[PDB]
């Protein structure tokens, strides 16, 4: 059901583990079927698992690690800071991001907002 | 005006500096006159500078430190992770928090959501 705060901490940590290994189908399964993603926040959202899978397939050697604890609420939401390390035109880079997620009553991500901009990239 | 991503980084960093010294009047001035604060996110919002002042006066020796970079967007919003250290019944404790802010056209905080729960407290 709709995650408690402990359950949100666990779900968001699992998300980062899935991004880190790059398991696109497992990441997509964490989302509700009609979830929305705004990544970076400020951009038009993407809707549904097909579009979300496309987004992660395009983005995802990548590593992702939490860079602080998950902050969870008592209403099925949480926020976390992390860093993604990737290769862009042969150049290692890193991006610092904070995601905010809202989970539904089945423990699936209903909405995701990713906060970052070019200021958060390190080449 | 409405802050660029660089300006959001600067404003949110300034907010932490003001919380760290405990300058309640300077903090309240960062908010729009009719701003809303949800802290912790999940609790009913408070509205307006008078209630926001009361909130900070009650919450605020306290220290506050960013524990990673500000993540700013291009639509006048940002998110940041930080830690607040305080004394509760003579016991030092720390709270890990992520705040999301939305700034208005004058560079004032229109809405603040603070993410954390008891899971983020260390006594």
């Amino acid at each position: 059901n709709l995650p408690t705060a402990q359950e949100v901490q666990g779900l968001m940590a699992r998300y980062i583990e899935l991004v880190d290994v790059g398991d696109i189908e497992a990441i997509v399964q964490m989302y509700a079927d009609d979830a929305t993603v705004e990544n970076p926040f400020g951009q038009p959202p993407i809707h549904g698992r097909e579009q979300i899978a496309a987004f992660y397939r395009q983005g995802l050697k990548v590593r992702a690690c939490l860079t602080g604890p998950v902050r969870a609420s008592h209403n099925g939401c949480g926020a976390m800071p992390f860093r993604v390390e990737m290769v862009w035109n042969g150049q290692p880079c890193a991006l610092d991001v904070i995601d905010v997620m809202r989970f539904d009553e089945h423990g699936r991500i209903q909405t995701m907002q990713a906060y970052w901009s070019e200021v958060n990239l390190s080449v």
